[PDB]
């Protein structure tokens, strides 16, 4: 009886597997946690997402000539506000269709993560540790209270977020143009945790960039 829309679109809620929701929060939120390697693990899939691009660019341009360019864009951005106390990491690679950002953001137990807490279980490695791993996009909750992705693929543009605490949502945003993602993208804003603003700061980014950027071959751009 009771539907929720949110910026003209229906709210498709999901719910998290618990116990995994369970686990994962006590990783994120752990104390003695390397949190900076959260930047290291979106840079990374902000990079791959640009050669995704690439990639396919070069495919389709091969069907297309034989019948039957702005690759040079390619760019990561990252955009600290300290009045909203946000992080935001964008990239103009491949993108996500609703489908996608379910079923590849909708799981928890990625293939780094769920490797980590196997080892965990079986008394290999402290849970400390996130750092040591590569566990992706929810690292992203080490320094985050709530956690928002826009990501257009084709024409349409999808917004995933949550806090992390049992499900997460997805809608539509019908009329994006209030902000000028051209092609393809994905926007990933951080709503930090009080005790992480400095990663709202210049200094601490460009420190961050130098230590995670050394084999990343697409410009990041750092605005301020
Ligand atoms: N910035 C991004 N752009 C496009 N797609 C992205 C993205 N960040 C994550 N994705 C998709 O979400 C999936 C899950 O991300 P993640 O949890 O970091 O898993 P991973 N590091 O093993 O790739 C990725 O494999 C990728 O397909």
């Amino acid at each position: 009886r009771e539907n929720l829309y949110f910026q003209g679109s229906p709210v498709e809620k999901y719910n998290f597997k618990a116990e995994v929701n369970k686990v994962m929060d006590i990783i994120v939120n752990s104390l003695y946690t390397d949190k900076d390697v959260f930047l290291r693990e979106l840079i990374s899939n902000a990079s791959d997402a640009c050669d995704k691009k690439r990639i396919i660019l070069e495919n389709n341009k091969l069907i297309k000539d034989a019948e039957v360019n702005d690759i040079k864009k390619l760019i990561i951005k990252i955009k600290p506000d300290k009045e909203k106390k946000t992080l935001t990491i964008t990239d103009n690679g491949i993108g996500m269709d609703k489908s996608e950002l379910i079923n590849n953001l909708g799981t928890i137990a990625q293939s780094g993560t769920a490797k980590f807490l196997k080892q965990i279980e079986e008394g290999k490695a402290d849970s400390n540790l996130i750092g040591q791993f590569g566990v992706g996009f929810y690292s992203s909750f080490l320094v985050s209270n709530r956690v928002e992705v826009y990501t257009k693929k084709e024409d349409q543009i999808y917004r995933w977020s949550s806090d992390l605490k049992g499900s997460f949502s997805v809608n539509e945003i019908k009329k994006y143009d209030q902000e000028y993602i051209k092609g393809s993208g994905t926007k990933i804003i951080l709503h930090l945790k009080e005790e992480c603003d400095e990663y709202l700061e210049d200094y601490k980014l460009k420190e961050l960039i130098k230590k995670y950027s050394e084999f990343i071959k697409f410009p990041i751009e750092i605005w301020s």
